[PDB]
Order: C-alpha cells, then structure tokens, then sequence
C-alpha cells in the first residue's frame, strides 16, 4: 500500500467538482477566431499548428486532436483549467470543434520554442540549473494541486531561449492523485518511464514525475540523449538495472511485494551499481560537478518514496545561485 509523502490529501479536501472531470461540461469557443498559419509538429494524438487569433492578431498553438474519447478529453481540459495560471504551466486559451466532423481543437498560448535536440547542446552549466529549476516550479505546482503530469520529457517542455521562458505542456496523460488508487502504468514515454511503471506497481504518485525529471537531467549534464536508451518496456528496465544495479532493484521489489515476470527477470539478470562519474567525459566535464551528481542521485532511486519531492529538489544547493538570483 503506497501513498504520496506530500500533497496526499489535496483532492480529498477540495470540492468534488475539482477532480470529478467527467462532470465537466465543455464550453466551446468560436472556431473562426483561430486561423492556421503553419503545421509545426505532430503526435500520435494530434497535429500541431502555429496559429493566429483573428481578434487580437496574436500568435497561438492549435492542437487538432485525432478521434478521442469524451472521458479522455474532459480529463485534459479539466486539468488545464485547474492549473491555468500556475508557474510555467502552459495556458489553455480556448476549446473549439468542427461542426461537421466534430473534430475538436485545443488552443494554447504560443511559445517560441527551440528543438531540444539543437538547444540542449548549447546550454551552459548555469542554463541547465536555471531551466531545470523553472521546470521544477511547474511540477511542485501541479503536484500541490493534486495532479501528476505523467509524461515529463524534453518534447513536453517548451523553451524560448531568447526570453528564457519555459512552459510544461501536453497534459493529455496527466491524472488526479487519489490515495491508494491504482493507475494505468502505460503512461510517460519509454525513456522516461519510472521503475514503478516498468514493474507494474499501480499505486504510484507525484514521485513518478521526479524520476522522469531525473532522466531528463541526466541526459543534459552527461550529454547523452536519452540517458536510458531502451528498445521496449522490458529492455528499459534492463538499461536502468545496468546503471543502478540489481541489488537496489531486488530490494525495491521485495519492499513492495512485487514479482517480475519470469521473462523480464531473465533479461534483467544481475548487475553491479555503476558510479555516476563513470559517465563523465571531455564532452560533459564542464557540467558534471559534485552538486549535480548528488542531485541526480537523489532523483534516480528505484523506490519512488525515496526520491526528492519537487519542493525539496528546488532547495537543493545545486540551485543556490538560481535562487539567490531570483531573490533579487
Ligand atoms: N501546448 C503547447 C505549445 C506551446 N508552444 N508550442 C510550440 N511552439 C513552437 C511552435 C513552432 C514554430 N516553429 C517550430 N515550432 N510547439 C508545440 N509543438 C508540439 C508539437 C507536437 C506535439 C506537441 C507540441 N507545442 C507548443
């Protein structure tokens, strides 16, 4: 029986309407208020375009969704409305649908993002600390509001490097946290899936996002994208095991009375824990200081209950300069 160590009763104390997303009644806006300027991306759930609000002539992002269940879309809408306004949380501006096809589109604030594949390689040591701190603000905020993002990864972190503005987007996999609830483990992107998802521990919590953040962080300071490069869910756990070691995995499994599938246990085998510094090289040396390793280490723990909370992470000395700078 696992439960969050913080913000566990957020949804218990709030009005039921706050988390009963299925009770939501979507208020559709005017589809003609937004015009497509150009396609900028795509996903398995939608096609994304840069658009313009014809009223104020301001830029926006139009997410045209592929067929989606009513329950599914209400969850994303409710979460966005509940979090709108919070620190670095992308803003949902409008919700519209095509009368004939019934195809819905979500209108979001526009961020002049730079592809992380091109951006990250140019980030200085300080930039990394700064942006990670900014992302942390978003995570502590949503967690404090009883919400798990469940899909933290570079693709879901828009960054306007010129303005140094960051936004956590794509809350389509986000869910409300309720003590004891068993969630679907089929969330997050493979390279950022926490051990709990990989071993089928369903009663996970906000801490899942902290593992994902840890993966992202490791990728940045060690300049290895992604850090844990697994081919499938089974291989993903193996890649993790080969770094953190199997002893820790075994202890984790025994603590939560979890039994790996025979095939998986075979693939994982036995591995010694590899020190973080073994991943240091001339390409990343200017980024792998003791404070960074200490911070990463406290994020990447098998036991989700062991990981730093977003609030704790923000106070880690690794971010002391960012904090001092902010307190000015
Ligand atoms: N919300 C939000 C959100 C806010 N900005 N934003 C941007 N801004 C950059 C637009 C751009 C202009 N030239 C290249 N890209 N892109 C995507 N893209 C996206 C793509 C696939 C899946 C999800 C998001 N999503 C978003």
């Amino acid at each position: 029986m696992s439960k969050a160590r913080v913000y566990a009763d957020v949804n218990v104390l709030r009005p039921k309407e706050y988390w009963d997303y299925e009770a939501l009644t979507v208020q559709w806006g005017e589809q003609d208020d937004y015009e497509v300027v150009r396609k900028v991306g795509r996903g398995k759930y939608s096609e994304v375009f840069e658009g313009i609000n014809v009223n104020n002539n301001e830029k926006c992002i139009i997410k045209i969704l592929k067929p989606v269940k009513k329950k599914k879309i209400k969850r994303e809408i409710k979460i966005l409305q509940n979090l709108c306004g919070g620190p670095n949380i992308v803003k949902l501006l409008d919700i519209v649908r095509d009368q004939h096809s019934k195809t819905p589109s979500l209108i979001f604030e526009y961020v002049n993002n730079t592809d992380f594949k091109v951006l990250y390689p140019t980030l200085t040591d300080y930039d990394i600390r700064y942006y990670i701190y900014e992302l942390l603000k978003a995570l502590d905020y949503c967690h404090s509001q009883g919400i798990m993002h469940r899909d933290v990864k570079p693709h879901n972190v828009m960054i306007d490097h010129e303005l140094r503005k960051l936004r956590l987007i794509d809350w389509g996999l986000a869910e409300f946290y309720h003590p004891g609830k068993e969630y679907n483990v089929r969330v997050a992107s493979r390279y950022f899936k926490g051990p709990e998802l990989l071993v089928d521990l369903q009663d996970y919590d906000y801490s899942l996002d902290m593992w994902s953040l840890g993966c992202m962080f490791a990728g940045m300071i060690f300049r290895k994208e992604p850090f844990f490069y697994g081919h499938d869910n089974h291989d993903q756990l193996v890649k993790i095991a080969k770094v953190l070691g199997t002893d820790g995995l075994n202890a984790y499994l025994n603590k939560y009375r979890i039994e790996l599938d025979p095939q998986l246990e075979a693939l994982v085998g036995r591995h010694s824990r590899k020190p973080w510094l073994k991943f240091m090289n001339a390409d990343n040396q200017h980024l792998v200081s003791p404070e960074a390793i200490d911070f990463l280490d406290k994020l990447l723990r098998y036991d989700h209950q062991e990981r730093l909370t977003a609030l704790e992470a923000m106070t880690h000395p690794y971010f002391q300069q960012v904090r001092a700078a902010e307190n000015s």
